[PDB]
């Protein structure tokens, strides 16, 4: 996996209530690696239009969602993962937040960076804009 060198500190993501995720399970997929936290209201605003764009096109488009959290405490991660349907990096894996932040640049959020699962390499780091601008995914993965 492609995705190995953006994962140092964990090996599991979360699904739910689970931890049983594994890295292979994304083979082929697009990630999209999503910024965001409960303290930032734009954050909390973006969230539920990405909730029905993953509903109506994360199996028809091949992609998953991944939740790397700005939250301030374990306990607003908790909540805030909870409204969402698609997969975290842990919480506690504060320095692999810390790793993500600075390897696709992201100096603000709402974020939404998709990058190729199998070769690892970046596609967009324009998805915050364009599923607000593309509902539909017609002109998804939107490639840089
Ligand atoms: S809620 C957190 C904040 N997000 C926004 O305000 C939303 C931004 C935008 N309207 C959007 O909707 O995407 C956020 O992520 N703030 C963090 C941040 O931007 N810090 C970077 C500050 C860098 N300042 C540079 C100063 C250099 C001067 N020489």
């Amino acid at each position: 996996s492609g995705l190995k060198k953006f994962f140092p500190y964990s090996t599991n993501v979360l699904k739910g209530a689970a931890a049983d995720i594994a890295l292979p399970s994304l083979a082929g997929k697009t990630v999209f690696f999503y910024f965001s936290a409960s303290w930032c209201p734009p954050s909390r605003a973006f969230t539920p239009q990405l909730i029905d764009f993953y509903k109506a096109h994360a199996e028809k488009k091949n992609f998953e969602v991944m939740l790397i959290s700005w939250d301030e405490s374990a306990e607003d991660f908790k909540d805030y993962y909870a409204k969402m349907p698609w997969l975290a990096l842990p919480f506690e894996d504060r320095k692999g937040m810390e790793f993500l932040t600075t390897g696709f640049d992201v100096k603000s959020i709402p974020t939404l960076v998709g990058v190729e699962a199998d070769s690892g390499n970046i596609i967009t780091t324009q998805a915050r804009t364009m599923v607000v601008k593309d509902p539909e995914a017609k002109d998804f993965p939107w490639p840089n």
